[PDB]
C-alpha cells in the first residue's frame, strides 16, 4: 500500500530534491506523513509566499528543480506572487497544492471551491489538476519534464484532498517514470557553429552576454572557455554573474556596456539565453546597439528579435551552444586574433565607473549606499550566494557585485516584486547549509517577511541579513521628487520601527551598524557566526545610483 | 483636464469611501498624486495582501465598500489571498490594479506581462481592464455596482500605467449602487411564510452575511421580537442579531437537543448551507425541519438539504416584510416562552459545562482567556478573530460580548488575514474599539503591520494568545494520527510582545489569568497599538474543533 | 500614411503568405480594403469554420504559415473547433480575430462583450489583444514566430475595431521585424549523433518512424536518405506519410507493425516527432514494444517517455535531427549490416495484410469500403493531396493509403473531429490550384459543410469530394451494435438526402456511383475536369475496419 503523499516523495526522491518548503495543513498532511517515515525534509515557513520564493532561491542556488507544498485554499493563494516571479525568470519550480476533496466539491467546505489551477494557469507552463491517485506518479513525471527543460519555469500540480489520502498497491508505486534528467538538449549544428564562429573571427569588437537560460544547464564553463578560447568580453545579467564571473575575460553586469563612443561600440553581440527586455535596456539599444549584429541563442522563438533586428537566431539550447562553440573554437584552422586593446578598452571603461561613483559620491552624516556595497562586495567570501532585495538599495550593489567573488547573484527579475528577498535567500541557505548566504536589502522590503527570522532560527538556516535602511520606500520616493518634485512625496516614509530589534525577538543575532568602517568586521563576524543574523545599516536615502535613471530616462552617467 | 488618477479619486469620493489601502508605486502613483490634491486618504502597509485585508475589514466593519490600490505585478498578486478571501466571503471589495503601459506592451519590461485579468477572473465577481482612459468613470461605477449589490463579492479593475497617467477634458455622473431597490419578499409570499411560522411548534431565525451587508438586522431583530421566534446567526451576522433579547448567539449553539425537541421550522435570512452549518449533516439545522431560504443565489437555495420553500432576494429586505406584516398579523403569535427557555438552558448550559470541564495546568487556559476577552471588551466595539484553535475558543464565548461586528475567518479560513483586516477595521472608525484576537502562527504573516499601525495612527489591539505552535494542524495530527506523528507545526521560538515593541508599539506579555483583563483595559484606553502576547495552553481541544474533524462537539 | 489593417496585410506579405481566408464583416473590414489595394487573396467561406480549417488544410498541404481572418464575435466562435484542431495536430495557423472597440467597452454593443483571448488561451500557444494599432507589426512577428517554431501549433491575435481603423505614419510601416523564417533550429550535437547511430548499427531489427513535426519542417529528403543509407526501415503517422512515401525503405503508416511474433517485434526505435498517443495506440506496445531500445526525438520534453520508457531522450527539431544524423551515417566508418531479412519481413507483414483483408471482404448490394478505398489509392495521381474525413472512412483509407503515391495525406488527429475534412481540402487546394486535391469523407461528416461547395465553385478550387455513404454515423452506430448489441443501436441513422445533389445545386459537378466497377473511371474523369466535384459512393454499412477494434482496445485482428 502506498498513499499519494507517500507517491509524491517517493517521485521527488528520484527526481533529487533534499528539501522542500511549505506550510503544514491537514489537506496536505498525506505529503508530510510521508516525508516522516521516509525522512524526506520539509522546512516550514511563516508565510507560504515565502515557501515558494524559499523554492526559487532552492532552485537558482542549487541549480536544481525547487519544490514547494502548499495547502487548499489560502496555502495555495499566498504563493501566487513566487510563482509569478517564477514565471517571468524561467525559474523551475515545482508547486504541489492541496484541494479541496472531488467527493465533497461544491459543498462550500472549508479551503474549497477555488479554481487554483485557473488562477495558476497564466502565470505557469502547466497547470493541472490529478483527479486520480495512480496518475501521481505519471503526471509529475510529466510535471517535473516540463518544469526542468528550456525555457525553464513553475509548474503546478493541484492535488485534492481524498486523491492525497487514497491508496495504490505498492506494484504502481515503484515503476518508474521519465524525469527526463538525462535527456539530450537541442545543440547547435555543424554548419551553425560554423557561421558563427567564422561572424566571430571576422567582428573587431566583438561581445558575449550570457542570461539566466546560460546558467540553468551548466553552461558557464563552456562558455567561459569559448571566451577564453577566442578571446571575447564575457558580460552577464545578474542571474548568469555567477557563471561567468571566474574567467579573466568578464566583464560583469552588462549596464557596464554603456558610455562607450560612437565609434567603439560594439559590432557584434553573441547572446546566450538571454532576452531583450529590463536587463537590456529593452531595444533602446545603449548597452546592445541596434547597428550591432546580434546573435542571439534562446529555447522560445518568441525572444528572436523581440525589440532588435538580430542577424542570426537559433531556437536552441545556449548552454549546449557554448560547448558546441567551445569544441570548435579551440581546432579553428584560421586563429584567434589578439581582442587585448579591445578588452582594455572595457576594463577601463568597467573600472572608470566604479571609480569615478565612488570618487562623486557626496555624503552627509549616514552611511553612503555605495559605501555599503563596496563594503559588502569586498567581505563576501569566495563561492558565497548573494541575494538582493529592495530597490536603490539593489541599484547601488549592481555597481560593486560584479567585484564580489560569488558563485551566484539572485537579483529582482522582470516581475521586481520587493520582498521577494527573505525567502529567497532561506532556500538558498537550504541548498548548501554550510555556505554562506547574504541578502542585502533594502528597509521596506525586509518588511514583508519579517517572521522568516524565527523559521532560519528554527531550521538554523544561516542567513546573514543586510539591511540598507533609508527609513523609505526609497526609489518610489526618489521617482516621486525626482520627476514631480519634493512637494509630491506621499506614502513613501518608513521613519519607524527597528528590524534588529525585531531579529533579535524572533532569536537571531541582531546588530546595527552606524558607522562605515564598522561594516566590514561586523559582516565578517555575522559569517563566522554560523547563526541567522540581521545587520540593520543605517544610510543615507538622498544618493540617486547611476542605474536608476536608466529605468526612467536611461542617461545614467 | 484631469488625469485617470483623479478620475478614480473623483469616482470613489461620490462612491461615498474615504480611506483606501495600498502601497505606492510608480505605475498606480496617478491615483496617489490625486489623493493628496484631494486630500483623500491612503493608508499604506507592509504587504499588498494586508492592504487587501484591510480593504476587506474597513468594508465589513464600516458596512461600506471597500478599496485597495495594488501597483503591477508583484503589487497585484500580492493581494490574490485577499481576493480570494473577498470572493467566499461575500465581501464587497473594489481592487484596482495597475498594470503595465500598453504603448509597451509585450516589452519583457519592468512589472509586466502578468494577465492579472486572467489571474483574478475565477475569484472575482467582475475581473476587466480598462484599456482608454475616457471609459474609467462608466467602467468604476459598473464594477461599484457590481461589487455593492447581493451577493458581494470582489471586483478588479486593472488600468494600465499609460491609462492612468492619461488625461481627458473636464465634461457627468454615472449610477453607483446605492438607492437601487432590492428583491424584497412579494405580498402573497409574506403571508405564507408568516402563516407557517404562527403553525411552527418550535421555530428558529438564522442570519448569514448577506443580512448584515445592507443593514438587515434592525428588521430582523423586531420580526424576531414580534413572532417570538429565537434568533440564531454566523459570525457575519452576529452583531446584527446580538442586540435582541431573543438572540442566542452563534448557530452552532443549536446543537444537542433530543429528537422531539428539534426545531421545526427554520428562516434562513442570506445563510448558505456550508462549513457555518456543518454541510447537511442537520446536526445544527435538522434536515426534517420545513427550512425557509432566502438568498439572492439560486444555487444556494437547498444546495446540501431540502427546503420547503426558497426565495430568490434581498435577505435584508425580505425581514423587512415580514416584520410589517407581523406586526399587523390578525391571528397573533403564540407564546414560544417554553421554546425560548429551552433554547436559553442549552445556550448557556454550553458555556459553564465548557468552563466546568477546563484541565488547567501551568499556563493559561484557553478557555479562560477569551471568557475574560469576552467579558473586558467595550459595548460595539469591533473584534476581530484569527488562528485556528483560538477563534473557535472564542466561538464559545463571542456571543456574550456586547460586539457590534465580529469578523472571523470565513470559508477560505486561510491564517493570517487577521492583523491587515483590524488594521482596515480600525480605520473605518478611528475611535471605536477594535481587539483583534490571534495566534501565535497567524500573527506572523504580517509582523511588520504593527508598524503601519504605529505610522497611520491606527490603535488596534493584538492579542496574541501563543501555544508555540501551528495549534489546531498540529491537534489535527496528535487526534487523528497520535503524539509520535506530529511534525512540522511547533512554533517554540520568538517573542510577539518583542517584535511589537521594536516596531514602536505597546507591548505587554501575560502570564496569569488575573492579569488579563485588567491589561486589555489599559490598552484600549491607551489610544496606541498594542500587542498583548498571552501564553495559553496548547493542550485543551474546542468543542468545534471536532465539528471540523468529524461531527459530535460535544 | 497607414492603417492597421495595411499593417497586417504587409507583415502577412513579408512572411511570404499569398492566400488567408476568413468571412468578411464591419469590424474586420480594413484587412480585406488593405488586401484589396494590394492585390493579396482572402477567399471567403460560408463558415468560419471552415475558414479556420481551410487554413489547416493550407498551412498542412502547403508547408507553410495558414492565415484565418475572423470578424468580431459569432466570427471568432464558429472558428474555435479549428483552433482545437490545429492545437492537438501541431498546425501552424494564425488566427486574426476582430473584436469590439475599445472606445464603446462595456456598452453592449454588437458582436461584442465576448473575452476572444481567454476563450482562445486553452487551445493556443499565444493569444493575446492588441491595444494600440502602433503594436501591429511587432506583436504579429512574435505571433507567427511562436506558431512557426516546434511544437507548431494555433496562435490567436485578437485586433479591436478601432484599432484596426487606426492610423500610423509610413515610418513605423517601413520598419522590419523578425518572422524567425532564417532562425536555425535546434540540432543533434556531435556528442549526440554519434551515440545514436552507434546503437543504430548495434541493433538487429531497428525502424524508425516519423511524425508531424517532421513534417513542418523539411526533414523527409534528410530521413529518406539517412532510412536509405542505414537500411532502416522507415514507417510514419498519417501527416509525416507524404514525407516517407518517396523512399523504397518506407512501410506506409505505423500500424502496419503489429503481428509480428515476440522474437520479430523490433528492438530498436527511433521517433521523429512523434508522439505516444492514439497514433502509437498509446502505451500498449501492440506498435512500439515497450521492452523496445526507444530513442525519441520531439520539441517538448512533456512527450519524453510520456507513455513508454525510452532509452534516449532528445529536445530538438527532429527534421534538424535527420539531417544531422543522415551526415554522418553516410561515411559512417563501420558501414552498415546488410538489413535485408529484415526489411522482407516487414514487406511480407505489410503487404501480407493488404492481400487478406481485402481476401476476408465479404460483399453484399453496396459497394465494399475496402474495394472503394483501394481504387481511390490506385487512381489517386502521383503528388496528390489526399484529405480524410468520416470515421469508418478514414479507418478504411488507412489499410490502402501507404500504396497510394500521395504528397499529403491530411487525415484525422487526436482530436477526431467529424466534419473538417471539405474546409481542410479547400485550403489544401488553395496551396496549388494546379495539383489534383481529392477529399475522401463519410456522408455524416460532409453534412456539417455542405456550403463549402459554393465557396469551392467561387474561389476555382477544383476539390474532388468522394462521399463514402453508409447512410449511418457509421463508427458510433458500430460501437453501439457491436459492445452492447443491434438492439440498442439509436440516433445514427442518417437515410435521407443526395450529397452529389446538394453540390449540384450548388455548382459543382455530380455523380452518383453505385457499382464499384465505375469508381475508379469517374474518379479519373473528375480529377481530369478541373472543377469542383461530388462522387457519393454508394457504400456498405457492415464490413467492420480492423483499425477500429484498436479505437475500441481490442486488436486488429
Ligand atoms: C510588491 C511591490 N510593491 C511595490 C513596488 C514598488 N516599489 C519599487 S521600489 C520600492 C521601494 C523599496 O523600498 P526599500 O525596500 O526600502 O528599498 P530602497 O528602494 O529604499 O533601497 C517600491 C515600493 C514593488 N516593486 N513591488
Ligand atoms: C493560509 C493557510 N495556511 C495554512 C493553513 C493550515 N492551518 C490551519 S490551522 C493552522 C494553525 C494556526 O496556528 P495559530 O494561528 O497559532 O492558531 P492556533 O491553532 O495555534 O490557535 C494552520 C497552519 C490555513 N488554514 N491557511
Ligand atoms: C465533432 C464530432 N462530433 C461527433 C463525433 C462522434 N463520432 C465519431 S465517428 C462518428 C460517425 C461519423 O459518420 P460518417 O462521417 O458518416 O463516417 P462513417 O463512420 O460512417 O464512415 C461520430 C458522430 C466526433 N468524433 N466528432
Ligand atoms: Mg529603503
Ligand atoms: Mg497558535
Ligand atoms: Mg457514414
Amino acid at each position: 500500500t502506498a498513499t499519494g503523499g507517500e507517491l509524491v516523495i517517493r517521485t521527488l526522491e528520484r527526481a533529487s530534491v533534499d528539501v522542500a518548503f511549505g506550510i503544514n495543513g491537514i489537506h496536505i498532511d498525506s505529503i508530510y506523513q510521508a516525508a516522516l517515515d521516509r525522512s524526506f525534509r520539509i522546512v516550514d515557513t511563516r508565510n507560504e509566499m515565502n515557501a515558494g520564493h524559499a523554492a526559487e532561491g532552492y532552485a537558482r542556488a542549487g541549480h536544481r528543480l525547487g519544490v514547494a507544498l502548499l495547502t487548499a485554499g489560502g496555502g495555495f493563494t499566498n504563493a501566487v506572487t513566487s510563482i509569478a516571479n517564477a514565471h517571468l525568470d524561467r525559474t523551475p519550480v515545482l508547486y504541489i497544492a492541496a484541494s479541496g476533496p472531488l467527493g465533497v466539491d461544491e459543498t462550500n467546505t472549508l479551503q474549497a471551491g477555488i479554481d487554483q489551477v485557473a488562477i495558476a494557469t497564466p502565470i505557469t507552463k502547466w497547470a493541472h489538476r490529478v483527479t486520480r491517485v495512480e496518475l501521481l506518479p505519471r503526471l509529475i513525471a510529466q510535471a517535473i519534464r516540463i518544469a526542468t527543460h528550456g525555457p525553464r519555469g513553475p509548474v503546478l500540480l493541484d492535488i485534492p484532498w481524498d486523491v492525497l489520502t487514497a491508496t495504490v498497491d505498492d506494484a504502481l508505486a515503484d515503476g518508474v517514470e521519465e524525469l527526463g534528467a538525462h535527456a539530450l538538449t537541442a545543440a547547435l549544428g555543424a554548419d551553425a557553429v560554423e557561421r558563427i564562429l567564422d561572424g566571430l573571427a571576422g567582428a573587431e569588437r566583438p561581445v558575449f552576454i550570457a542570461g539566466s537560460e546560460l546558467t540553468r544547464g551548466d553552461g558557464g564553463a563552456a562558455l567561459r572557455r569559448l571566451a577564453e578560447i577566442t578571446g571575447t568580453p564575457l558580460f552577464s545579467d545578474t542571474e548568469a554573474l555567477g557563471a561567468i564571473r571566474e574567467s579573466p575575460l568578464s566583464f560583469g553586469l552588462l549596464q557596464g556596456l554603456f558610455g562607450l563612443d560612437e565609434a567603439e561600440r560594439p559590432d557584434r553581440v553573441v547572446l546566450f539565453g538571454l532576452r531583450f527586455g529590463l536587463a537590456t535596456a529593452h531595444g533602446s539599444g545603449i548597452l546592445i546597439p541596434r547597428d550591432a549584429a546580434v546573435v542571439q541563442i534562446d529555447s522560445d522563438a518568441r525572444e528572436l528579435g523581440r525589440l532588435q533586428p538580430i542577424e542570426l537566431g537559433a531556437v536552441g539550447d545556449p548552454a549546449a551552444a557554448a560547448e558546441e562553440l567551445a569544441r570548435a573554437a579551440l581546432t579553428w584552422a584560421a586563429g584567434w586574433p589578439d581582442r587585448s586593446r579591445w578588452q582594455e578598452r572595457l576594463r577601463e571603461l568597467v573600472d572608470g565607473r566604479f571609480e569615478s561613483v565612488t570618487a562623486q559620491a557626496v555624503r552627509d552624516d549616514r552611511i553612503h549606499p555605495m559605501d555599503a556595497v563596496t563594503a559588502i562586495a569586498e567581505t563576501v567570501p569566495a563561492g558565497s550566494v548573494v541575494v538582493a532585495d529592495g530597490a536603490l538599495t539593489y541599484l547601488w550593489l549592481s555597481e560593486t557585485i560584479s567585484r564580489a567573488p560569488v558563485a551566484d547573484y539572485l537579483c529582482h527579475g522582470y516581475l521586481s516584486s520587493m520582498g521577494v528577498g527573505v525567502g529567497t535567500a532561506l532556500g538558498a541557505q537550504a541548498a548548501d547549509v554550510t555556505r554562506p548566504v547574504v541578502l542585502v536589502t533594502g528597509d521596506g522590503a525586509v518588511g514583508y517577511s519579517l517572521g522568516e527570522f524565527d523559521s532560519m532560527v528554527r531550521a538554523g538556516l544561516p542567513v546573514v541579513v543586510v539591511v540598507l535602511n533609508n527609513r523609505a520606500w526609497g526609489a518610489t520616493l526618489h521617482a516621486q521628487e525626482l520627476i514631480l518634485g519634493p512637494d509630491r512625496v506621499v506614502n513613501n516614509r518608513l521613519e519607524n520601527g527597528s528590524y534588529s530589534g525585531v531579529a533579535r525577538a524572533l532569536g537571531a543575532d541582531s546588530i546595527d551598524v552606524s558607522d562605515i568602517a564598522d561594516l566590514a568586521p561586523t559582516l565578517r563576524e555575522a559569517l563566522a557566526s554560523g547563526r541567522p543574523t540581521c545587520i540593520e545599516v543605517h544610510v543615507s536615502l538622498a544618493p540617486v545610483p547611476p542605474e536608476l535613471n536608466v529605468l526612467l530616462g536611461g542617461k545614467p552617467f
